């Protein structure tokens, strides 16, 4: 009654309150602005914001801790406020009657042990009326409850806090807290979403993880949608759109969210085009900055602002090397900024949803805090050059805290400072010295580093660090460098995948890589390299002898321009495209590639959109090719009319060992054109041909051609609605050849006693 | 002499027995309340032509026992029904069709329930009407004289055919199947020559049966005017129906539904609550089926319908084990194992068969086929014995439910999936908040149906149709989620979209904008030969922004429409092509026009063929033409501008900088506007094509068209075939010609040239083409 009341007008105040704090960005209406993110869940099938907690079609109490996973600037923070948006104004995930919002980083700077009871009501909403009675309905509905912890890896447990503890009220820790509600010992079945950068999900995190999602960023499609929506104004949309189609790298930039906002956030500098774009990471931080400074000259500039430049770099590796990413007004008169500073803006009130006033201070993003940092680094003469070393691994307090920094902070802030060395960012940053070589001396130093740094790495065995010593590399912009860390690497194989290698990563990649001297086999399946992540690719071909591309989303506007310049690549021999977006489209490209060049052996297609129109296509420039030795389909569609349109190629093709046409829908018309071809073609030593209605009709033909063959070795038949007459048919032929090892009739109906008679007739048939 | 007595008697038997059956749908009469409705038949010239109820038989000026069968076709409240109740009534009352001595009507859901197998005797005796007297000799004179005899057969798409049924059988008297013997029927085995109207779905079974039709036609609904009548003829108490009227005429999403006449009807059985207003008016189909389900509650909100939740549901059940058992009439001993009681069916969606007197142990079906998909839906949203994977099976992506859901029609299937989609709506969701075992029993549903709708259209273009394509727009539109029909449309590069002859109307429009405003890219929507009309525009006004072109011809708009299109077309910067071929625009919409070419700058093309656009109109609209400096393509084929027309239009395009085609085809043209025409010639840099077909522009015309091709050196296709050009004007054209170096090609042909002549023509120019 009164319990009911108070429960209500509760729920109310945390609706009114989450509303608030999440209806405007910290950096206009959120609700005109969000534009759908690349949210795929792990097997790894794609998803909209709406099914978080019914990724496969129904609300699953079951996974109690789903996990979202991202980049830093992914858009991660910002699905969150989405998410508690959609709730508060009542609109989505409405199976929960209360939603608290915390941020891990706020709840890391807690002194004090908290209970539950605390942790709820005085880190997040206080009850106005009737506190005991709305924390006994909590108690007694906790699957009613979402809890969400923002930045999960800015928090730091300890062995002393995994430790069990049961009651809601007893305080303790905040750290062995969440143990324990991931546990399920407090508040089970409560929801918790986590989101974290990639690097600090755990072993012992994972144990508890039912659901786990990745947030990729923006789609091609996505970027101008987001642009569209930020800029009104009668085609001013327009013309960055079509900037980004003309200035690839920064296009490839944009891909990350937070890029994006940064090209919108500077578009009337950009648009002006004087002279040349960013392409680097460091050029959009060093944009972004002069377009802060301009509100509240260019090397002049920036001196003007100096010394507040300094004093938020200090504050922000302080910071960093502290693990604290938010300051308090205590904090902040000792680090000595004054509003002058905090008004420049980056830094910006903390967003949180805490009771009433008065919030901290934190960093605009995590990233401006690494970059700040950065700044500070190369500029501050308190900051001894000695200690940068400490950035690549090749003392004093500034040393002190970078050895204490976490390791993903530390590697963005080391690629800022690289970026900061370069030649061009040198002569912008040269006003600001005070020795006139101070910043050539600090080069000196991280060069040095640099050039060790990819001989250091190979020489202790990772793949996430090594492509972090590429990006600094990219970021300095300096060409003889990359020349020397590559300098003696024999490296064969590498191995990227499940890196999160997007454009910007493939730009970085190109840079350093092109200047190996053995061609490489670069594996990069399992990222989101894209159409735009092959255009940036391209400076490196020439040293691929083979590239696997994966699970990419890359389309036929992609694998066009790739093969384009592949004809012109001597080394490149074998490329991997399963899992893509490709359809017949492409087929007239592929056709060039097999017709002209005569080095190629390997071309893996399963997975995407080609059908019976296309293969043929290809067809064509098969028969031509006399050099391939692979060639998979494995989950397309080539049918009856694309089995016909390759066999007939295929017959006189003097090279090909393998060929895959599993699950493409084939025939016994097929099964036919395939029958004819066994008959001539010498060079085949396996066909894959799983997962088609073959029936009896069509392994008897197929028998009837292996009669005048003898170069064949491995036959696979597995689920083709074969029967035992088919399965007889093809034993009589057997006996008389002496070539084929193995031949698959797995997964097919027959009798058990027909399995006895075929295992005891010919003793090469599998299952 | 018996014998023909015997035949007598039984012709008024069956006659008084038909006209019994048909009189009524109760207070109300047929002959008082038959709204006609748009009747077209299929040409493979197709447009379709229209035409009137009383020739089915003759759709093109002469009876014909040529087409033995004839095949009506429309969608699930069209009027099939009622169409075929019209002609019994007109037969059994001696008005038309009497070229028929005996008219036997059949159900076929009821034919479907009979056990035992039956003979053609047996079929017409004991089915339909026994002859009190001489039935064998009756008999006799049905098989010497079948082309007498009219057969129909109401909704065919509710029989289930097997392989077994196909068989042949050629005896009247011999029993078998009922199946098997409609095989023979149509296959002409038995009573050739026969007539045969069937009544059906649009997708239901149409490869051997439409084999064995000779004629096709198609039920498309009341039109605006026809809505009006219906309301009128409904509602006689005093200023009713213009309130009503008032009502649809201001509430365009429910004006656009009632051209379907089964929402007609409901929206004339909810006047009263309508008329309340206060609560937002319904636009959605479920809106409307809750409304009316409210109404019956009312007689016999969420608390109202919490009341009679257990009759609810034990209908639901029993309507879907109907669905997937293809079993929509329900006996006595049927009732009573879904154990309905006389409580649930006095609440009224249960009624009996149309022939069946009232309160006999008679079987009983739902009030129309429609409802008993509603009730389906309904039940499979809140019974507790329904399982969410069963709702996967709705949609495409194990238990008794996912086992009726598997073998129920398709056509049934998607009506049932778009209420439910609409049940699980946000503000549905919150009226059925009540009837739920579990306060998250209704979102768990939604769960799953979001998701599979998400999916939807990625899974249909993932396997190429466009009328499935079309039920999952509307399914979409039902649950009214945005952000849903958002993440539907995502990463569909769609260009051209082609939906013609797909049965789009208004409420087709409506669902269409609601889904298509979302795409990033913008599209080529072709609609061409639907039923768009003007309130169909003006629900298409929320996704005009996304499209590139929009093609409506032969869409029944009028003046009223384009200039309501034009309105909203002049903000959509994307928008540049506009096909309104074969409507009902007139001089009219010439002032709209004139704006859309005065003031947008980047249009291209626009074709206003065979509608009726006068020299009048043509005058008004070549104002705006002249401050026009993006158009290249206008069309005008079939209207009749005539000279005056033909003159004002010339002298706006003279100094026109980028039309490059322009059809003036048909427009009744004489040499005046020729000569106006040349002179545009002479100065018009820009013109690639000019046709001039079908008109009176004589020798006269060609020699002063001649002239000004002498100044001119951008024309590259002059087409003048059939305008009386002889001889003389032949070569005064090529005379011209010897100099042009720029011209590709001259139409002359079908003109009065004599053979001799013509060779000596051809032979002259290459490019004279004849
Ligand atoms: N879905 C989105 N829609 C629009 N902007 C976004 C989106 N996600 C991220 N951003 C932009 O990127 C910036 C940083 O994103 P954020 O969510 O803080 O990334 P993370 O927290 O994962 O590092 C935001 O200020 C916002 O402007
Ligand atoms: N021509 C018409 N005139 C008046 N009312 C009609 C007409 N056609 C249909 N209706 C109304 O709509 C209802 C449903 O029509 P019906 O013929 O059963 O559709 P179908 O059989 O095509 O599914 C009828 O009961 C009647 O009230």
């Amino acid at each position: 009654e009164f319990e009911a009341a108070a429960c209500k007008k509760y729920m109310s105040k945390l609706r009114t309150i989450v509303a608030a704090q999440s209806r405007f960005l910290s950096t206009l209406c959120l609700e005109d602005i969000y534009t759908e993110n690349t949210l795929e869940v792990r097997t790894p099938a794609a998803l909209g914001l709406e099914e978080l907690f019914s990724p496969n079609g129904h609300l699953n109490e079951d996974a109690d801790t789903v996990l979202v996973v991202g980049e830093a600037g992914s858009g991660k923070s910002t699905l969150l406020q989405q998410v508690h948006l959609l709730w508060a104004t009542g609109q989505d995930f409405q199976e929960f009657l209360f939603v608290f919002p915390f941020s891990c980083r706020q709840l890391q700077c807690v002194a004090r042990p908290l209970s539950v009871m605390t942790l709820l009501f005085e880190h997040c909403c206080w009850p106005d009326v009737g506190q005991q009675d709305v924390f006994q309905f909590l108690l007694d509905h906790p699957d009613r409850i979402l809890l969400t912890f923002d930045g999960f890896d800015e928090f730091k447990f300890k062995f002393t806090d995994h430790e069990r503890h049961c009651s809601p009220t007893d305080p303790t820790s905040v750290q062995t807290l969440l143990f324990n509600l991931l546990q399920g010992n407090l508040l089970k079945n409560a929801r918790k979403v986590l989101t974290s950068r990639p690097d600090a999900v755990s072993a012992f995190l994972r144990k508890y993880v039912r659901t786990e999602f990745n947030l990729k960023g923006f789609s091609e499609e996505g970027i101008e949608l987001y642009l569209r929506k930020c800029h009104r104004e009668p085609g001013v949309a327009d013309r960055l759109i079509h900037l980004l189609q003309t200035t690839s790298a920064l296009h490839g930039l944009c891909h990350l969210p937070v890029f994006s906002w940064m090209v919108s956030k500077c578009h009337q500098e950009l648009l002006l085009q004087d002279g040349g774009s960013p392409k680097t990471t460091t050029d959009m931080y060093l944009l972004i900055l002069q377009h802060f400074l301009r509100h509240a000259l260019g090397p002049s500039l920036l001196q003007g602002r100096l010394p507040t430049l300094l004093r938020l770099g200090q504050l922000a590796l302080w910071g960093l090397g502290m693990c604290c990413y938010v300051f308090s007004a205590q904090q902040l008169q000792a680090a000595q900024v004054d509003p002058d500073d905090i008004s420049l803006g980056f830094l910006v009130q903390a967003q949180g949803v805490v009771p009433g006033s008065t919030a901290p201070l934190e960093f605009l993003h995590i990233t401006f805090q690494c970059f700040l940092a950065a700044f500070y680094l190369v500029l501050s003469t308190d900051v001894p050059t000695a200690s940068l070393r400490y950035l690549f691994n090749c003392e004093s307090t500034v040393a002190a805290l970078l050895q204490k920094t976490e390791p993903h902070n530390l590697q963005i802030t080391a690629a800022f400072l690289a970026g900061l060395l370069s030649r061009e960012h040198r002569d912008l940053l040269a006003a600001c010295q005070a020795s006139e070589r101070s910043l050539l001396r600090r080069r000196a130093c991280a060069r040095w580093c640099l050039a060790r740094s990819l001989h250091k790495h190979f020489r202790s065995i990772a793949m996430p660090g090594f492509l972090w010593l590429i990006r600094s590399l990219y970021e300095m912009q300096e060409e003889r460098l990359a020349q020397e860390a590559v300098r003696g690497l024999n490296v064969e194989h590498l191995k990227l995948t499940f890196c999160g290698v997007g454009p910007a990563e493939c730009a970085a990649l190109a840079f350093v890589l092109r200047h190996l001297r053995r061609p490489v086999a670069l594996q990069l399946d399992h990222n989101s390299v894209g159409d735009i992540g092959v255009e940036q690719l391209l400076p490196c071909l020439g040293a691929c002898k083979a590239l696997y591309l994966r699970d990419n989303n890359i389309s036929d506007r992609g694998i066009c321009k790739l093969i384009e310049h592949a004809l012109h690549c001597e080394q490149l021999q074998k490329l991997a495209l399963f899992n893509n977006k490709l359809t017949d489209g492409c087929a007239h490209s592929v056709a060039q590639l097999l017709a002209c060049k005569q080095n190629f052996l390997a071309l893996r297609l399963g997975n995407n959109h080609i059908t019976a129109e296309g293969a043929q296509v290809l067809a064509e420039g098969l028969r031509d090719n006399s050099s391939l030795q692979f060639l998979g389909f494995w989950g397309n569609k080539v049918g009856d009319k694309g089995a016909q349109a390759l066999a007939e190629a295929l017959s006189d093709h003097q090279s090909l060992k393998w060929l895959s046409l599993v699950g493409n829908n084939i025939g016994s018309v097929g099964a036919q054109a395939l029958a004819s071809m066994l008959e001539k073609n010498v060079a085949l030593e396996e066909l894959c041909l799983e997962e088609n209605h073959l029936q009896d009709a069509g392994v008897c033909s197929l028998a009837e051609g292996l009669k005048r063959n003898s170069s064949l070795k491995v036959l696979k038949l597995s689920n083709n609605c074969i029967t035992f007459v088919g399965a007889e048919a093809l034993l009589q032929a057997l006996a008389s050849n002496d070539t084929i090892l193995e031949v698959w009739l797995r997964g097919n109906p027959f009798s058990p006693e027909e399995m006895e008679a075929l295992s005891h007739r010919d003793s090469r048939l599998l299952l």
